[PDB]
């Protein structure tokens, strides 16, 4: 299995920056080292100078005034050193990959800090796709994997979903019109990977169980192509016992994972990381070094601080209280999908995340209920349509967040639809 | 302007996210719309950042800090950073309707994404761009995946030559333009101040006539401008972006070189329709610039004003300006017979040609790097960097002037090494 089939000519043409030639030199001499190599504004002039940060149940985060000429300063591309360890350990805890140890050319296991997992993501359909490459995919998915894969003019094909995520029957079928031979044939098109969200599928919030991950993967084996695990919800599980990943079964390499802190720690920061093959890491890498140079030094800081404070205990005491918080969430729209919504709609538990996605019973196209009477109402949710390929296409369904909103604004909220649901269900 | 003909069928087919639809939709609210993290439960509540001044994120502020926030950047940046453009260059496109190209800024992380989302907008493969060689290394790594054809332009101590660029354009009438298999070029890009490598800044005269030539072959202009404020010549000279009549010019600034590059701050400014499209990249790409990065910049600006930022960069200029004397009293003791080079007009380089030497990659890359000193070759500089170079950039941003004095004796002392060689 070599990887140079699966990318662009494009994406396999990139060459490292000339400084970044010169930092592999650069641990090839001696200790003294003057550099006039670097555009870097000269660390005396910035106009922050130090910075504390309170953590709730922590230590205060202190950035003294080197430390702040580092977090104003530029950076590795891949991200900071230390962040970089912590994840890495983080990853072999947790997922345990087969692939740590195999050599660099086989997909030995690596890592890099993202501008959130949007821009891992992003990096890795453009590192991907040619125009006419077909990609697999569950509709309702997440608007911007779809908003991406859009442009780059890739024929997206859908794979069956139920409550456990992706039917391994669906996609059994789907493959089944090409042999497992075409794989080594470019004019036959096979799939290039298999993008899916495992834990709370954002709109849906179902999860794929241990046994569908297993199919799955024999499958991507069969006829040779990618697994895209994009997890941003991994740790927002409410099951207990978490299933395992597809980074953990990744015998051959062919697994990508997307991981964010936008849902655990921070949004705002801007901080994400993909763990996967070198040779497909190191494609990325330099595809960022042309695009940001490298996500915020400053924040990447504060996000290791904090993370080697914590330790992998602190870390999962906090995830804990996430959890435990967004269950209730859970509960509570639950508890007011029942009262106002029973015999209009149809939904049922989420398995992960922070969304709740229904089924209208007697509306074929939600979109005017929600974009016109619902606006006018003060209540916002999201339509289906946003969740698929064809958005111009009829959706009865609709998303609604429980990430924010306190039990009796979720009530008020229901009590609103349910109203404009029945109103829309009389009009002969 | 017809903007259909710089932006490819991909960025065209590009739809703002439904969070956006959502937003433009409306005029006591209830949003289960976003699917945006709780922000009572973000580890981080308080911050303090001394600049003898402080800059606080109270805890509504720090919510705000770790929050998703809009693509485009944050309002009060926005409208901070649309006075500051309109101050410094009064762009005559600003009162133009959209369609006209009206301008517009977008919040970008760092120049370069800028940069990177404006080539990826205009560029199809075989496309023709112009730009002066040497030109920065990080445009050059991102024009080659595009498989665009890249036209050197001649450049002298004054920036790109408009007498070049002229007699470029001469393969074409200026009506091919009209016809897209002429294949007429689609941009010209250009440092204005203070060139990554060269040093060397157009004249006010030469923007005229680069400009006249981009009205007479209908190309846009991508004007780079991160050593804006870090010009030392008396007087800044006006912008492309000033003379800017047609909507042609698209602006890249970054806050990297001034107030500083660990954070990715950067923006762009340009006709309305060409920032929508690198908004609607950015969405997919990054979301957005870090919200805390950019309330910690609005902060400051907020507490400096107009006054106080202009005041930075006055400081600013004359550190570097100082620097730029360390390093040319260190050149003129000790490469004077070796090498030459001349006075940079702004920015943070030295730009060196080595006497007697073809290619000086093999003196920097290895012999140097040994000696303890870190130079780059000028090679990096070019469309084709495997043709051997004379040329080599010297930083003078950070280096005191003693380890200059030092770093110039062992380069003077190399070159002797391998002048000396019959
Ligand atoms: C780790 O070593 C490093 C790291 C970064 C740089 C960045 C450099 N230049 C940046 C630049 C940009 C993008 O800058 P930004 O606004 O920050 O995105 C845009 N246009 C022009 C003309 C530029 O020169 C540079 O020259 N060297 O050497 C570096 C050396
Ligand atoms: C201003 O309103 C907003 C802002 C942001 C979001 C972000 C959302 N999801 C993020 C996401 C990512 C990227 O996340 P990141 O790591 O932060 O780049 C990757 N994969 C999956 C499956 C995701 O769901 C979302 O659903 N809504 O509604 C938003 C609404």
């Amino acid at each position: 299995m070599n990887y140079a089939r699966f990318i662009t000519a494009a994406s396999a043409a990139r060459n490292p920056s000339p400084i970044r030639t010169m930092t592999d030199i650069l641990s090839r001499g001696p200790k003294s080292m003057i550099s006039l190599a670097g555009g870097l504004p000269n660390p005396n002039m910035f106009p922050f100078k130090t910075a504390v940060i309170t953590v709730e149940n922590g230590k205060t985060i202190q950035f003294g005034e080197e430390m702040m000429k580092r977090a104003l300063q530029y950076s590795p591309s891949a991200g900071i050193p230390e962040l970089l360890s912590w994840l890495k350990q983080l990853q072999i805890k947790l997922h345990n990959p087969p692939t740590i140890h195999y050599p660099p050319s086989q997909g030995q296991m690596d890592l890099c800090v993202t501008s959130g997992s949007q821009q891992g993501l992003c990096k890795v359909f453009e590192m991907i796709i040619n125009p006419g490459d077909n990609v697999l995919l569950d509709e309702p998915a997440y608007s911007g994997t779809l908003q991406s894969l859009h442009p780059l003019g890739c024929n997206i094909i859908n794979v069956a979903s139920d409550e456990s995520g992706i039917v391994p029957d669906s996609l059994r079928d789907i493959l089944s019109r090409w042999k497992p031979e075409d794989a080594k044939n470019p004019q036959k098109n096979t799939p290039k990977f298999l993008y899916t969200v495992p834990n709370g599928n954002n709109p849906t919030g179902n999860s794929l169980t241990s046994e569908r991950k297993k199919e799955i993967y024999e499958l991507a084996r069969k006829y040779d192509f990618l697994i895209i695990e994009d997890d941003p919800y991994y740790f927002l599980q409410f099951n207990s016992g978490r299933v395992p990943t597809f980074l953990s079964m990744d015998v051959d390499g062919r697994v990508i994972r997307a991981d964010s802190f936008s849902k655990i720690i921070s949004s705002g920061l801007r901080i994400g990381f993909l763990t996967g093959p070198k040779p497909l890491i190191e494609r990325v890498i330099l595809h960022i070094q042309v695009s940001t140079l490298h996500p915020s030094t400053f924040n990447q800081l504060m996000i290791s601080q904090l993370l080697h404070e914590w330790g992998e205990e602190g870390f999962m005491a906090h995830v804990d209280r996430v959890i435990d918080f967004y269950s209730n969430q859970k509960d509570a729209i639950l508890a007011a999908a029942d009262k106002w919504l029973t015999g209009l709609a149809e939904w049922h538990v989420p398995a992960a995340g922070m969304f709740l996605w229904i089924k209208v019973k007697g509306i074929n196209d939600v979109k005017e209920l929600i974009e016109e009477k619902a606006v006018k109402m003060g209540v916002l949710m999201l339509p289906g349509n946003a969740f698929y390929v064809d958005s111009s296409a009829p959706s009865p369904y609709l998303r609604a967040s429980f990430s924010s909103a306190s039990p009796e604004q979720m009530d008020v909220a229901f009590q609103v639809l349910a109203q404009l649901i029945k109103e829309s269900l009389l009009v002969p």
